[PDB]
């Protein structure tokens, strides 16, 4: 089924897969990382005897677990064609590039390829970088399907998923395609319903982040946060001037999902109800804030009815309104999730997290990919020159020389590959 | 132009006002407070020596004390009625009026839609008083220990208030805009008294918020958290719904007002420049101005993100995480027993519910049915009629049973009509 299995990146996403994968019945067990202090500590662990592990937080604490890794790699040239599935736990930005640096002489048994967080056309960017007469089969999955984190990075096989997402959707290249059962299992295993979609940009096109990161974290208050060294870094799901959401960047929010609907529509997927997959599939709240006939209606709403309950969706959720309450009647702070800041490599050079740059880069080539269908996306471009606007200022700021390159792009090359994929 | 004042009502708005009157300039001070245990403490304090005292803050002799109005003699020019709204009417009608001509002035600090007419129907024939209505207290002011009754504590003051008055050509209304003028308050007159008293915050907010179900659950327990007066739900009332109930009451409000030939109120606009303000990132400055014309779905998502916007004071500074200060935890007060070992409801709501159901009752009158503020009074006698039947009735001090505003509400109709 899943023979013996590759984790190509080995973070805080391989290791709640490696645990579901375990559970199912693997096989053989790999993973691949490439060469850094990350891939050296694991190395470290491994030979130590160390295990990957798993810790469910508070409601998730039936999820802890241990799982063995039966070889791991920060070598490609080590890598023989022992693999039937690779599963890509590494960043969705890099996929293109990880793809690229994959042995395929060595890799000729890869039956199925798995992006574990994809974005509308990754599976097509994917297939255009495969070799030639590469019969694998790409499957996209919408959303990684938890929260999940490595504590201490001195322990990196230690991580800690303090949410599970209700549901999340898989896609596939091969047409009604047998994987996506085996993977609807393993996901199954933690809690989470796999609904299999019909096209992989049917999925692609309910990647929760896609939707929400945009609006929120590349508008000003995000970047000025995320871009400073001294001052408060804020909180990323609070109100203004706690965290950014305003009312100006929940209409960027319905902007931006009636952009991708349509560009949806024209690469033939069905687009989402935006209020109802984060209430249902994500995390709910009471139909005291957002009724039911709400949430089914939303679609048909008109745009202001549609801000105001997206606004209410997250103003109801500042607070867990599901946590028990203590004796004051408070309940559980489950918005008080700190931006990340730039911060200096071992290089000295400053580089950004992956909230905005892997938010960015995605938007980018999904705006590039939508020039090809005639669309212009202006939502979709006027966050994209928030980000480029603040950026450049802190390179003028910092000096160039102190920057990272990845801070300085062209997506169109990629996003032609991917218009000439779908049109083979 | 104030000569001799009178206040009636000697507690923590009385002491404040009595320092604002001395700042200005006036004759001799009095107060009438009714029998009771405050009563006897202040007539104890004042045998040995007391005066009143304001602390931000000043002192001032009282030269005259009563408890029984009869008592009055016809030596004061200006009577300030500075006891709960709901005893207006009452204090008005056991005053000696036809022997006291030579008032006036009465002013009425926290008057609600319709109390300039109902103190009005209440005067002799010939009275000559003019009824100054004050659309609310102008600052925040407690006594902090009854065991030192004439000392209280002033913690904040209002940016505006407004003020109205029976008489059209009224001396007495700038007069008493300056002596209020010396706490830092900017006082508003306007033409006349109902458009003062349609401009009285609680009337807008404590009717849809704490009138509701969740408040009502809150205000009428005994045990578990009380809950958080101005929080969304679940940790206070406030909801899509209850802000849904603030829109429909401030449009039957505003009605009502029309009817009664006072111009209504912006309500975000209010809320925002006369109570608390939030940055032009949350509520733009054309939104706040524009929201009386820009439909009910706009206007419900402006006044919920209004109150989203407070749960923390955005004015406040950050601390080293950038969080500000939590100042909607205000928590609800709830029933307690008062001396006579009788379960007794807090001024909220049970002040907000008198008002309410006098202002439906004269809105009848005007042909206007206020099916909002009928469903709110409803929710409200249902909960406390729930609590009467758990607790037993004996066990239940009576501002818990049934009221009928109707006559006051007919008094006030007669007296607009003439
Ligand atoms: N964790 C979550 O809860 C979550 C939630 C929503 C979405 N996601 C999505 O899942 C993706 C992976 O998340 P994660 O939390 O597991 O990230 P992670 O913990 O940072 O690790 C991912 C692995 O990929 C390696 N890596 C990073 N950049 C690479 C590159 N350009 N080329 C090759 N390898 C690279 C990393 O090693 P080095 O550090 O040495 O580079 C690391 O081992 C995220 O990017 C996001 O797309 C995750
Ligand atoms: N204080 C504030 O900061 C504030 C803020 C907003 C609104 N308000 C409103 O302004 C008004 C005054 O508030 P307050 O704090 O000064 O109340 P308070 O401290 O209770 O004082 C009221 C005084 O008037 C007496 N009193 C009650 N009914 C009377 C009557 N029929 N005749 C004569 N005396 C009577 C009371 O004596 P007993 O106690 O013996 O009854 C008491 O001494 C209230 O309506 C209040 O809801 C006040």
């Amino acid at each position: 089924s899943l023979g013996n299995v590759l984790l190509v990146g080995l973070g805080a996403v391989a290791i709640q897969v490696a645990l579901d994968l375990r559970r199912h019945g693997a096989g053989r067990l790999g993973a691949l990382n490439h060469p850094g202090r990350r891939s050296q500590r694991i190395a470290e662990a491994l030979a130590r005897g160390a295990c990957l592990q798993l810790e469910g937080q508070g409601q998730h604490r039936w999820l802890s677990g241990n799982a063995a890794l039966d070889v791991f790699h920060q070598d490609p040239a080590e890598l023989r064609d022992d693999w039937q599935t690779l599963v890509l736990c590494v960043p969705a930005d890099s996929y293109l590039d990880v793809v690229r640096g994959l042995p395929w002489e060595r890799l000729g048994g890869v039956r199925t390829l798995l992006l574990v967080s994809a974005f509308i056309g990754a599976n097509l960017l994917v297939r255009s970088a495969l070799p030639a007469g590469c019969q694998a089969t790409v499957l996209s999955l919408s959303s990684y399907y938890a929260a999940t984190k490595v504590i201490d990075e001195t322990q990196p096989l230690r991580a800690l998923t303090k949410a599970v997402k209700r549901r999340v959707y898989l896609g596939s290249s091969r047409p009604d395609c047998p994987a996506r059962e085996t993977w609807r299992r393993v996901l199954a295993g933690s809690g989470v319903e796999v609904v299999p979609l019909a096209t992989p940009e049917a999925a692609e096109g309910r990647n929760v982040t896609t939707y929400v990161h945009s609006p929120f974290f590349l508008g000003e208050f995000a970047l000025a946060r995320i871009l400073s060294e001294q001052g408060p870094p804020g909180f990323m799901y609070k109100l203004y001037p706690e965290g950014p959401i305003t009312p100006g960047a929940i209409g960027a929010m319905r902007r931006l999902w009636c952009e991708l609907s349509e560009l949806l529509r024209r690469m033939g997927a069905e687009p989402l109800n935006l209020l109802r997959f984060l209430n249902d599939d994500n995390y709910p709240v009471h139909e005291t804030m957002l009724p039911r006939a709400s949430i089914d209606g939303f679609a048909e709403a008109g745009a202001e009815r549609q801000e105001y309950l997206l606004f209410v969706r997250y103003a109801a959720l500042l607070v867990d309104p599901f946590s028990p309450a203590d004796e004051q009647g408070r309940h559980f702070d489950f918005s008080a999730v700190p931006f990340r800041r730039v911060s200096r490599d071992e290089d000295g050079l400053w580089r950004l997290p992956r909230v905005p740059l892997e938010d960015y880069r995605k938007l980018a080539l999904i705006v590039a990919l939508a020039a090809h269908f005639d669309l212009a996306m202006p939502q979709a471009r006027s966050l994209l020159a928030s980000y480029e606007n603040a950026v450049s200022r802190f390179i003028d700021c910092q000096g160039a020389s102190q920057c990272h390159p990845s801070l300085y792009i062209d997506s169109r090359p990629a996003a032609d590959a991917i218009y000439r994929q779908w049109c083979s």
